[PDB]
């Protein structure tokens, strides 16, 4: 619980998700694994509020990196990712407030069972509630956890798969997930639900960790489990970056699955 990449091994023998609905135990609340075979959206977020007293580096070229990473090796349609970013010149692609909250509710409209959503956010992240700030949120304000989580994660069906990946600090908690996996096993659990399959990526203690980190280990070794792709990605990040990063979950996971997308 090191191979000739110098990186760590996935299991031996490493099983696709089951496509069978899976259980909790003492309870009567069914999940299911997307196979990950119906259509693939992408909501890709960057924002380095430009001209601001807290302009960031790095932001928007993250979200051009994760553009770039889906589109050319995973199946994600440019006319099927939307990508708001604040350098660019088109005012319904900016992401305000407004806009982001569109465009979330785009990204899971009418997804079905085997969908592969992904969700990625490079931007300014804080904790109130964890929360994201829009370009405008100085007049507009934040987008709280419990907002996101009662857009992408509560009217997601069975079977539906939303992947997010935060670069933002402190948005560990950001989709109110009650799973939280580290290298080291789980790190939180509910105390015995969606049945959708939500997952997602995040940094805890310039340019994006968590999607340099991904995209680098992903690019290098395709083939990964959950918890080789943690491990994998802790190991790029040591010594450069200061984060180690967690994988949050609406189910319970079994980390030694391949992970697809
Ligand atoms: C991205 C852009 O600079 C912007 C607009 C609004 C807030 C922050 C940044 C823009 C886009 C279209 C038209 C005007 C300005």
């Amino acid at each position: 619980y090191v191979n000739a990449s110098n990186m760590y091994g996935p299991p031996q023998n490493m099983s696709l998700p089951p496509p069978q609905t899976q259980t909790i135990q003492g309870t009567d609340q069914p999940y299911q694994y997307s196979q990950c075979t119906g259509r693939r959206k992408a909501l890709i977020i960057g924002i380095n509020y430009i001209g601001s007293k807290n302009q960031l580096r790095g932001c928007i070229n993250d979200a051009h990196n994760i553009f770039n990473f889906l589109t050319n090796g995973y199946g994600y349609s440019s006319d099927d990712i939307v990508i708001l970013t604040d350098d660019q010149n088109d005012l319904v692609r900016v992401p305000t407030r407004a806009n982001m909250i569109r465009a979330m509710q785009w990204l899971v409209k009418d997804a079905q069972p085997n969908d592969s959503l992904f969700l990625h956010y490079s931007g300014h992240g804080g904790q109130t509630d964890d929360v994201i700030y829009p370009v405008d949120f100085e007049t507009q304000g934040p987008i709280i956890d419990d907002e996101m989580h009662d857009i992408m994660v509560k009217p997601l069906q069975q079977g539906v798969r939303l992947t997010a990946l935060f670069d933002s600090a402190h948005s560990g908690t950001v989709l109110d997930l009650p799973y939280t996996y580290s290298t080291k096993g789980i790190i939180k659990e509910p105390n015995i639900f969606s049945a959708a399959d939500v997952v997602m990526l995040s940094g805890s203690k310039n340019t994006g960790a968590m999607s340099h980190a991904f995209i680098k280990v992903m690019t290098l070794q395709p083939q990964q489990s959950y918890l080789s792709l943690l491990q994998n990605m802790r190991k790029e990040l040591a010594g450069k970056y200061s984060q180690k990063p967690q994988l949050s979950s609406s189910h319970p996971i079994d980390v030694n699955l391949q992970f697809i997308m």
